[PDB]
């Protein structure tokens, strides 16, 4: 049930997991929790999410708590600033070090506690 989009396959999970357990699942399937690197991809993901919440590859890295992509795509603070839900990231409770797609909109992302369970999206490149 992997969905194809611009050179990548995506797995929208049917079972919810914590952020890290999700990532481990993706890694077991030769993939990673999805990065988002274009408006086109953001649109594909939130539309396919159909109004439900899915973990994506967003997580904090380094001392400063800068956001990063688990698949090692460099995180672009400028190009991504538009992809957060208004008021996010807010580090609510000072325990929100992972990110998910939450709203069906270009402003889709929320930071939430990594230990919360949600559905999740894996991304795997097509390699011919
Ligand atoms: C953990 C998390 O996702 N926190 C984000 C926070 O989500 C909370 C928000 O959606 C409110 C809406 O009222 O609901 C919270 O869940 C509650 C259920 O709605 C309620 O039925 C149940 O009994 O209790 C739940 C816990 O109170 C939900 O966690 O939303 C903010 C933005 O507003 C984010 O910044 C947080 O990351
Ligand atoms: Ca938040």
């Amino acid at each position: 049930g992997w969905k194809y989009f611009k050179g990548n396959f995506y797995y929208f999970s049917l079972i919810p997991k914590t952020w890290y357990s999700a990532e481990q699942f993706c890694v077991s399937r030769n993939s990673h929790l999805t990065s988002v690197t274009s408006e086109s991809e953001q649109e594909f993901l939130y539309k396919t999410a159909g109004g439900l919440i899915y973990w994506i590859g967003l997580t904090k890295a380094g001392m400063e708590g800068d956001w990063s992509w688990v698949d090692d795509t460099p995180f672009n603070k400028v190009q991504s600033a538009r992809f957060w839900i208004p008021g996010e990231p807010n580090n609510a409770g000072n325990n929100e070090h992972c990110g998910n797609i939450k709203a069906p909109s270009l402003q889709a992302w929320n930071d939430a506690p990594c230990d919360k369970t949600f559905l999740f999206i894996c991304k795997r490149p097509y390699v011919p």
